[PDB]
């Protein structure tokens, strides 16, 4: 049966970004090929130099969002370079069965595996490293990201009329807790593993020292704004796997919300804010209609202005004075 | 296009309590118009004197409840008298454009301006003050209110049927984060900018040391305990601009609830305890069946119990036996 | 009207497991009698001896899952023995007036009564322990459990059609706040009394020391997995009453959920992870298709596995290659 399935081979971008793909599908089911390789590496997570030891999927933190269509089977090739020092493996919320197929995919530096999956579900879902024994170490190092299984007849609204998107965009949220000493100066570590009983203590606190999107504090920000132009529809596709989160994009409204990313379920409309529960990805459509700069942030305000969960979007095209204006600009009274 | 639509002014009435208006719209779109005075001051929120320097929306925390319907337009004339210290501004999450509109309200002490935007969504939405730089200390200081935008028709039960409340109740959660010395006594200010730099490192610990409703533990219990009737309709408005609550309602449920507040949406039935994500307002819709007292919480007990949470519903009328009742045990069949 | 009814007596089962019911009701309202003996008493919560003083409904943390049809009525006796030292009560999230019950159920070592409430609202819902004034901390010292109260005609899924489980189990999830002396060392105390002073203090930090399935680490692990075969379809309630969770079955989905476990509305589809807020009980359906073990967790991973939050099950069947395989082993590359 599967020697017979048309097979495609996809070339992964980095995040924010997306890879080609089709909304519809053009084609019946395939084997969607892809490859990623593991990276563990020294990453400064804000302004202040603060550095860790990130554990990536294909070197960025989230790892690369994967896109397929329901009923596509998914074919990793999963591999740890032996200039690594873990053991890592893979887990897809998407998959059924072995763990989501962390059991299957136990590779120690040096190491490759090749999995494959049925996307039977449609939706966006997280992946995850999760070795027996440090899951939320290596979950909290960076090492996840996400995959959207399309429907085979792309995105509906509450009614059953297709919904397309000019942009998507994909935006990974990562809750670090990064070791301190008495006076309250972060750590630093040689390797991964001499990290490891700080990273636990930090850990079991409950309380992140950094909340990031795309890696680092400001990320998404300044030249590396999200871009779209009013008549846009965009599609943003949200993770976390480990936290919860409320997203919220200031001066706009998430028209259609799929708060935990399932597609046969009819989205929410008009949502100011959204919650997003920890270990799930979820997806906002929006159709922007005023240009200038929005703040697309997780709406605990001290987790978004203080702890760095906040990106931006500059969008262009005409002010429209009807749906917002200044009456009486500020002056004196 | 404007000009030839009607134009009232409005008084706001300070929470629990709403202004006057219709739930089905008698005219068609308007341009309502309403006056907000910033009022920075010194509040004293529990029992133990703990007084804070709150930065308030026309003298209360939270601000009061705006009530138009979809496709009004609000004109807002918000006033920054001279007595005060800090430049304030206003986002309204039911705007669209210019952060919610605050980039176009930043007004310093002695400044006024006036912002006009057509409330395109119906639902109930938050609005907080947002100054660039110290957005999550204005709002955790009590500067965050909300506003209902009624559809035009009111509202719908998941049948499309009409939901009529004979009362309306605004209540605002706030999480306060009150610096301490060595021992945990909490420290008092000269001026809100003394408090600053304390209040940073309070906010970055990410746990509240009082959680209360209309600005101070018991503000709604003993006198002021919200009041009903066994048979009336109520419609419980609650917003929480920065972390999440989960409302619950002793002894009652919520029969038609909109967690996310977004009316175009068909809400949610039976709801013993609802998730109102941080930087979002909800509203419960419920009928009483059994007079007595009834404790309106936040259903983190700690945060209820411990941090102030919690308020009273007085309700009058006849018990229900066929409802609840202490058991006789004087038979066998 | 009452007099007229058939009456039956059911034995309550320790949790996981939950006592015989129908789903489809075969016969007319019914009261259905329930006893339940309060028991203070020690429990160790941990591998490393933790104890507290756990206050239970039957002996177990969390409670015995009770289960009736929409509009039966419950007729609850409870005892508090004169071995107990404190005062204690119910409420039940499923009835209407007197605070949830627990205004008519206050009882003092020595003491006994007899609730009667309909069952008015199908779901599932939270009853716990309310004493004026110590609230959270009987709640988090185990007292709390779940009543389900079932449709008359069963479930149904999104298109109203049938949905029948095999089997039913019930995961009661619980916060606990174990106070510390100053090196990190777990307190130990002679009775509950003794421990209220610090209890109280460990609470405001809003910081679980554990967060445990069925009252201890590993009580759903090992010998104590949660069991079920290829092709059954398994109802999980699962419960918190304090605290916010979001379930998540590794190597599964919750094909139909119920996250605010309320039945008269449709289930939410094809979930990954769902959020089930503190002071609510939720329900997920799933149909096992792939045999081994599977990881029930909270998917906050450090709450999983580093405080306790993390179950097991283990499933028997053939595997099925379609769904997933391992095309190329873990192998030097
Ligand atoms: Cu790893
Ligand atoms: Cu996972
Ligand atoms: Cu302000
Ligand atoms: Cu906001
Ligand atoms: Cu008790
Ligand atoms: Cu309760």
């Amino acid at each position: 049966d599967i020697s017979t399935l048309p097979r495609v081979k996809v070339d992964l971008v980095k995040p924010p970004f997306v890879h080609a793909h089709d909304q519809v599908a053009k084609t019946g089911p395939r084997v969607v090929e892809f490859t990623m390789t593991i990276e563990e590496k020294k990453l400064v997570i804000d302004r202040e130099g603060t550095e860790i030891h990130a554990m990536t999927f294909n070197g960025s933190v989230p790892g690369p969002l994967m896109v397929v269509h329901e009923n596509d089977y998914v074919e990793l090739r999963l591999i740890n370079p032996d200039t690594n020092t873990l053991l890592h493996n893979i887990d897809f919320h998407a998959a059924t069965g072995a763990l989501g197929g962390g059991a299957l995919t136990q590779v120690n530096p040096g190491e490759e595996t090749t999995l494959r999956f049925k996307a039977t579900k449609p939706g966006v879902f997280v992946y995850h490293c999760a070795p027996e024994g440090m899951v939320p170490w290596h979950v909290t190092s960076g090492m996840n990201g996400a995959i959207m299984v399309l429907p085979r007849d792309g995105l509906k609204d509450e009614k059953g009329q297709p919904l397309t998107y000019d942009k998507i965009y994909y935006v990974g949220e990562q809750d670090f807790y990064v070791p301190k000493d008495e006076a309250g100066n972060y750590k630093k570590y040689e390797t991964p593993g001499e990290a490891y009983e700080d990273a636990v203590k930090a850990m079991r606190t409950l309380t992140p020292t950094h909340i990031v999107f795309n890696g680092a504090v400001g990320a998404l920000t300044g030249d590396h704004a999200l871009t779209a132009a009013v008549g846009e529809r965009v599609l943003v596709v949200h993770s976390q796997a480990n936290r919860d989160t409320r997203p919220h994009l200031i001066g706009g409204h998430g028209d259609y919300v799929w708060a935990t990313g399932k597609f046969r379920n009819p989205p929410d409309l008009d949502q100011e804010t959204w919650l997003i529960p920890g270990g799930t990805a979820g997806a906002a459509f929006y159709t922007f209609r005023q240009p200038g700069v929005y703040a697309y942030v997780n709406h605990n305000l001290i987790e978004a202005f203080e702890l760095g969960a906040a990106g931006h979007f500059k969008v262009t095209g005409e002010w429209n004075d009807d749906l917002m204006t200044s009456v009486v600009k500020p002056a004196s009274m």
